[PDB]
């Protein structure tokens, strides 16, 4: 969009495009994970308000990461598996420049990788389902 | 305030780091069994320049960037090339078309589509083979 940064979208091609777009501060992620995942929760103040939004499915099990002040996702990787007939993230874990999360999934698949060497994630964006087909980032400095 | 995203591969060889380039031209993909070596030329404030890294072996591929083209995707596969971690399949996207990946050792594949936004530099480590690579993202 406007000097965004959108690198990504791996995962399925099937469910229905979700975008939350950039944030100003992510304050905490949440991955609901199965034998998959499930979806994201994601928490964070946008021009001033705080604001939740809900992608990907709604089962799954909560596994959360709180960023404390100072602390970013400087990376994110997974596995984008076959669950029933469906293309979907099967594992999926963030890092922050402080501690490393996850992977949370049990499905293994063809894995993926981002390593943010300088930046970090500022926002999602991806394809969700009955579970997450398919997820991307959005990379600020 | 650089977006360096990566760096897929393994940690022999030396670091290299091409910084941003104002504008890529070609891009050589020197492969064998593996990734021998990357060539790249682009501008840089006026000046016209070209960088290679990795080691002198493979057989080029050559990508050059058309009239308001860029390298919008990055992937291939790092691999245990008789005991040093190399990549071993590499290929570029370009907003028309996409090239590869060239290289016939398989490994941990990895993948970098990019939605919004494209590939202004590289940067890594470099041997005999291309150890590693990593790119610098732009709006
Ligand atoms: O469907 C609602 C219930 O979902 C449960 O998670 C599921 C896992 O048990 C199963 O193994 O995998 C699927 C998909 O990955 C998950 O939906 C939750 O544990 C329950 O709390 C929830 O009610
Ligand atoms: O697979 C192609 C079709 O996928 C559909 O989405 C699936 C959902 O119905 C289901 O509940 O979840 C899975 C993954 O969570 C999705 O793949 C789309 O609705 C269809 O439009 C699409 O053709
Ligand atoms: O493996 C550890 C050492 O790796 C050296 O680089 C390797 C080169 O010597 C060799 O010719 O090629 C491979 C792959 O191209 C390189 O990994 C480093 O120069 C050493 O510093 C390092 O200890
Ligand atoms: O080293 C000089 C020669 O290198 C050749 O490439 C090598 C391949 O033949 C071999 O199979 O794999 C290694 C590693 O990828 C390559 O270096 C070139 O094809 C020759 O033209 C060149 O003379």
């Amino acid at each position: 969009m406007n000097g965004a940064i959108k690198v990504g979208a791996w995962g399925g091609n099937g469910g229905s495009a979700f975008d939350m777009g950039p944030a100003y501060r992510i304050i905490s992620v949440k991955i609901f994970s199965g034998d998959v995942v499930d979806g994201v929760d994601v928490t964070f103040t946008y021009y001033g308000k705080t604001e939740t939004r809900h992608y990907g499915g709604s089962g799954g099990t909560p596994h959360e990461i709180v960023l404390q002040e100072g602390e970013y996702l400087v990376g994110m990787a997974g596995e984008v598996a076959n669950y029933h007939g469906a293309v979907v993230l099967g594992k999926l874990g963030f890092s922050t420049n402080k501690k490393a999360y996850g992977p949370f999934g049990n499905t293994g698949g063809t894995p993926f990788s981002l390593p943010i060497a300088a930046g970090k994630i500022s926002g999602f964006f991806g394809r969700g389902g009955k579970f997450l087909d398919a997820i991307g980032v959005y990379l600020e400095p």
